[PDB]
């Protein structure tokens, strides 16, 4: 066990220690057990949080006992990163003594929330925070180490159909993690590879819960995924194909607009290339093309956290600031995305039962007069008008029978990635939900 986490000072309040464990040492395996058991000891309550919900349900069916509560009375209390946050919103008060988050370097504007409040308590002296990362925020190395020995080429990826020219790509008995920027290119990938007799299963942000049990289970050829697998993902490969490319939400003239791709990360490539070289004796291969790219505070993902953290912090209360190394990317002072309690109330009901994003709903309850107001999804300008990939105008009917066309005075694209979640928006449009 690391120094670090031997002993009793780590649980001290104020203290704030970092693991940084390359994946296939026993965090989830050795590590963690052993702080909880610690905890419980002491009768210290305890909070730890996941960072998805497959996450979740791991370390349940094996922490899961007399003294431990999984959400969504006890000492320790487990749950997600955005459970911590969602419960946090409604005024819903509880304390802890200890904090462990597990895979803290998350970019989710949730997890960021997260990072930020309970290091501002920690530097409040009220409790302890533990982060457990293999690239912890404000490090940028892409070759971490790993078990394994880990062979790193630069070579062209192609970012659709190919001809010719990459025979490399099927000539590899072993399996593949194949990593695409988005989801619509992920399908043509799958084109490309399924044409030329190979198994491929995709992973998503909506395809991830229904589907990682397949990978275990179908041991496909090829896992073309869209960095959700960077977050505590098994997929039990030998090879990783990487672009280093990834679409990420900006604000441009008040609209939140997805076109173009970006350059991830050191900390995302690095957890792109964690996907192997678990297991020594061995050699796995990691393919990439480009370089880096670490200045992402163009990404719309830091002011959404200001605007959850902003509402989570307690009423006549200190404000929170982010996590330490993170703190440049905040776009106001601490406490300018404060919103009131009838605001707030709106607020939830927007992200929890409705779905939107956290830019979308502060906007829409921090503005508009009745909560069951749905005229500012075709109120606004025609610029704002929304369309489906066959050019047609999306149309729907209020519960007069008028039909309507979608230009919300709020503009997030994110909201019309696709019909699944154009359906949901629409359902809400039309005043069905």
């Amino acid at each position: 066990l690391p120094q670090s986490v031997v002993g009793t000072g780590w649980t001290a309040k104020g203290q704030i220690t970092v693991l940084d464990m390359h994946p296939g040492s026993g965090k989830t395996h050795r590590v963690l057990p052993e702080l909880i058991r610690q905890c419980v000891e002491r009768r210290l309550r305890t909070l730890v949080l996941a960072p998805t919900r497959v996450v979740l349900r791991e370390m349940e069916r094996a922490l899961s006992g007399k003294n431990v509560r999984f959400h969504s009375g006890a000492i320790v209390d487990v749950m997600c990163h955005a459970t911590y946050v969602n419960r946090r919103l409604l005024p819903g008060r509880q304390n802890w003594e200890v904090a462990i988050m597990d895979e803290a370097h998350w970019t989710d504007p949730h997890s960021i929330a997260a990072r930020g409040h309970l290091y501002s308590l920690a530097k409040e002296n009220r409790c302890a925070f533990v982060l457990m990362t293999a690239t912890p925020p404000g490090k940028s190395e892409p070759f971490p180490e790993s078990n394994g020995a880990i062979a790193s080429e630069e070579r062209q990826i192609p970012d659709g159909e190919w001809r010719d020219g990459f025979d490399w790509i099927t000539e590899y008995e072993g399996r593949t993690a194949w990593f695409v920027p988005s989801i619509a290119r992920g399908g043509a990938i799958a084109r490309a590879l399924r044409q030329r007799g190979k198994s491929v299963i995709c992973l998503n942000s909506k395809t991830f819960d229904k589907e990682y049990s397949r990978v275990k289970d179908e041991k496909p050829d090829f896992v073309v995924t869209t960095d959700i697998s960077e977050m505590g993902a098994n997929l039990d490969v030998t090879r990783v194909i990487d672009g280093r490319t990834n679409i990420k939400p900006e604000e441009v003239d008040g609209r939140i607009e997805l076109t173009g791709t970006r350059r991830v990360t050191t900390a995302s490539a690095a957890q792109r290339r964690g996907r192997v070289g678990r297991q020594g004796g061995r050699t796995d291969e990691y393919i990439y093309s480009g370089q880096c790219d670490d200045d992402d505070s163009g990404l719309v993902q830091w002011k959404e956290a200001q605007i959850l953290l902003d509402n989570i912090t307690t009423a006549r209360g200190p404000v929170a600031t982010f996590y330490g190394p993170e703190q440049e990317r905040m776009t106001e002072t601490a406490g300018h995305y404060r919103l009131p309690e009838e605001k707030r109330k709106h607020f939830r009901h927007l992200l929890a039962q409705c779905d939107f994003t956290p830019w979308l709903a502060w906007h829409v309850a921090a503005n508009v007069a009745s909560v069951t107001d749905r005229s500012w999804t075709w109120e606004g300008p025609e610029e704002n008008a929304v369309d489906e990939n066959n050019g047609e105008l999306v149309t729907f009917r209020s519960p007069n029978g008028a039909e309507r066309t979608l230009r919300p005075v709020w503009r997030d694209a994110r909201m019309f990635r696709e019909g699944r979640d154009i359906r949901e928006f629409v359902s809400y449009a039309s005043g069905r939900r």
